[PDB]
């Protein structure tokens, strides 16, 4: 929600977001591909609890896959931070870094 | 919401709900430790930007406690909702199953 949070109280302005349009939808993408693991991950979860509802070696490796997935959106969202700030004008910085700075303290 | 979910579910005799609550308790600690290092991660990570807004060693070595802490939240979670079903009577844990199956599908699409 990060990013959400930024468009929110920053929005890009005109030029702004015709020149990032291409990061925002290649962010969009690798999102959504992060997330097709997590939701894959969930399904064999599903699966190998109604063949076996244990611990077993395909619980373990599927709980790893969502790990996995749940650390990757948190970095990807990130980076993406760092792109979409490149891309702002200067001036436009300032806020768009106290807003980040203030959501990130909130999880703090 | 996987433990929302499973929250509740379920039926309880007196002596399941007892067991429930312990594990409940135990559950709660667990989950505050991650998140203590998750905070602890992302107001590194405030005070690094703030101090230089680019991706420092400083920015790494917090979004990699992020990292960590999320897929922890993730497996202590997962972990919670089997020790959740071995405080169920053999006989209650079947429609436990179900409920949890059921979720996790509804989970995948």
């Amino acid at each position: 929600d990060l990013h959400e949070i930024l468009h929110e109280a920053v929005p890009l302005d005109a030029n702004e977001r015709e020149i990032l349009e291409l990061k925002q939808d290649a962010f969009a993408q690798r999102r959504r591909e992060i997330e097709t693991r997590l939701r894959a991950a969930n399904g064999k979860l599903a699966d190998a609890i109604a063949k076996n509802p244990a611990w077993s070696p395909e619980v373990e490796a599927a709980t790893q896959e969502v790990e996995r997935a749940a650390g990757d959106l948190q970095r990807a969202t990130l980076v993406h931070v760092f792109e979409m700030r490149a891309g702002l004008k200067p001036e436009h910085r300032p806020a768009y870094d106290r807003v980040l700075i203030d959501a990130l303290r909130r999880g703090s």
